[PDB]
């Protein structure tokens, strides 16, 4: 269990993460985000994304009980982060440390809908950034460090933690505001 965070040295925080905790700087909150604003480290649901995992328009709750609003998509529904393009830090935080296979992060692609749910269409699903986890517990904070592609404007980066020792991952997207 955990959640994308920006505790440390994390450029942007999960969009479940805003549900309970406020944004740097802005003090932003999510709103309306259902059951999984009391569990942010609970977006679980199967592994094996892209290629298996959770079905288009479940991206962003992984098809969690208790997460479907995640899956809610427009361009002003959710906080916007800003990012820049380049080398840039992602952290986790972990409640629970879990064996780790890999992290993997991927960004929409530039003429990606905004007012569209979520789907690997969406996507570039050649991840810009993989971290492996080497099957061990990984501490209860990580930074990653990541190359992020060229964008304007509104993206969504997923952030995807695959534990080595079950058959479910955790997805974190995250909404960022590029300029322009
Ligand atoms: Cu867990
Ligand atoms: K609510
Ligand atoms: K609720
Ligand atoms: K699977
Ligand atoms: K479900
Ligand atoms: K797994």
């Amino acid at each position: 269990h955990g959640y994308v965070s920006a505790v440390e040295n994390g450029v942007a925080e999960g969009r479940v993460t805003l549900c309970k905790f406020a944004a740097n700087g802005t003090g932003e909150k999510n709103t309306h985000c259902g059951a999984i604003q009391y569990e942010p480290q609970s977006v679980e649901g199967p592994d094996g994304f892209p290629v298996t995992g959770p079905r288009d328009g479940k991206i962003a709750s992984a098809e969690s009980a208790l997460a479907a609003a995640l899956d809610e998509q427009t361009a002003d529904r959710w906080v916007k982060r800003p990012i820049q393009a380049g080398p840039q830090t992602f952290e986790w935080t972990f409640t629970a440390n879990h064996v780790t296979k890999d992290w993997k992060y991927y960004i929409t692609k530039p003429n990606w809908n905004p007012n569209q749910p979520l789907s690997r269409d969406a996507f570039d699903l050649n991840p810009f950034c993989v971290v492996e986890g080497n099957m061990v517990q990984p501490p209860k904070r990580v930074s990653h460090e990541c190359i992020v592609p060229e964008r304007e404007g509104y993206q969504v980066i997923l952030a995807v933690w695959d534990v080595g020792d079950t058959a479910a991952s955790f997805y974190n997207v995250i909404d960022v505001k590029f300029d322009g």
